[PDB]
């Protein structure tokens, strides 16, 4: 069995590697990638996302979202507060001014001690889940608006036609913004490219341990899970790498610089922070593997998570028994 321990694995595809997304996505399969939840892809020196940043300035943020915390620095809560509209070049200023800005550390190590003692004391603004594209049309590989769609892959693997689509996001962050611990809708992959700026830090559990991290989680907030039998999907717990440690939780982490993608794989929880003023995109996405993963996937029906257009369908076809309560949950 490739990469028994789960280890993160880091790709340098070259130019002729990076030409077919799905056959590199299924070697780095091959060699054992999966198992870690995460795994790293550094693009090949001749390629480029597009030529140049300096022109995205007036791109609107309708809702920037400032995230408040509750509980102890090592296992809390966050909740949106919806903010004024701001444009990119205002949240630029703002994520450099004095009272958001990253700040002096010796490396990564060092900063992401100062995250988990210090997060909570602060509410930073996170520009969070704009559905749009920063890659150049011209760009024909790795380009995260032309991938093929999560609804054809179902179609081609089960022969069912269904509605809905499937659109890439971006996302403006700053220092100690940050991303709660999550699998995605319907336990998809997705791929996060960091377009520019400061790096963001990851953690994850392997796909095979995932079930550790909720009875964790279940203990350490007791309230919402019983609340919710999927609390998870509502994305507002954290938990940092030293209570993972002392409960016995699998994980590892990495950080993520600008020019690197980074894939999440079937039900690998995931969690994280932004170092400082960034970029990415992210987009979810299916291979055939993904299939059975879709089926087992679990799901709120409370009414917090509330999501897309496009999972109906997902749930409608792949998990029939939950569809009633979960549809229910959506309205
Ligand atoms: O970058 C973020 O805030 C969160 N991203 C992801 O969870 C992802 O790409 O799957
Ligand atoms: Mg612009
Ligand atoms: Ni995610
Ligand atoms: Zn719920």
């Amino acid at each position: 069995a490739q990469n028994p321990n789960c280890n993160i694995m880091i790709f340098h595809p070259t130019k002729e590697e990076f030409n077919d997304f799905d056959k590199y996505i299924a070697y780095m399969e091959s060699q054992g990638a999966h198992r870690a939840g995460l795994a790293k892809i550094i693009p090949p020196k001749e390629w480029k996302a597009r030529e140049t940043y300096d022109n995205i300035s007036e791109i609107l943020i309708a809702t920037p979202l400032q995230q408040v915390a509750s509980g102890r620095a090592g296992v809390f809560t966050q909740y949106h507060k919806k903010k004024k509209a701001m444009t990119v070049g205002e949240y630029r200023h703002l994520a450099n001014s004095k009272k958001y800005q990253t700040p002096p550390h010796q490396n990564f190590e060092d900063l992401e001690r100062k995250y988990w003692k210090n997060r909570i004391y602060n509410s930073p603004i996170y520009g969070a889940d704009i559905s749009g594209s920063l890659f150049d049309e011209n760009t024909k590989q790795w380009n995260l608006g032309h991938l093929g769609t999560i609804q054809d892959l179902l179609e081609k693997e089960c022969g069912v036609v269904i509605e809905g689509v499937n659109t890439p996001y971006l996302y403006f962050g700053m220092w100690k913004t940050t991303f709660a611990w999550h699998t995605e809708d319907m336990d998809l992959y997705s791929i996060n490219y960091l377009h520019l700026g400061e790096p963001k830090t990851w953690y994850v559990v392997p796909p095979e341990h995932g079930q550790r991290l909720e009875r964790l989680a279940r203990e350490l907030f007791p309230g919402s899970s019983r609340g919710c039998g999927a609390f998870l999907r509502h994305k507002v717990a954290l938990i940092s790498p030293t209570v993972l440690k002392e409960n016995g939780i699998p994980f590892n982490r990495i950080t993520q610089e600008a020019g690197e993608f980074m894939v999440t794989f079937p039900y690998g929880y995931h969690a994280g922070f932004n170092h400082g003023f960034n970029c990415a995109e992210a987009i979810n996405f299916a291979t055939p593997r993904w299939i059975d993963y879709g089926k087992m996937a679990s799901q709120c029906s409370c009414g917090e998570a509330r999501v897309t257009f496009s999972m109906d369908a997902f749930v409608r076809i792949l998990q029939p028994e939950r569809y009633d309560l979960w549809k229910r949950g959506q309205d």
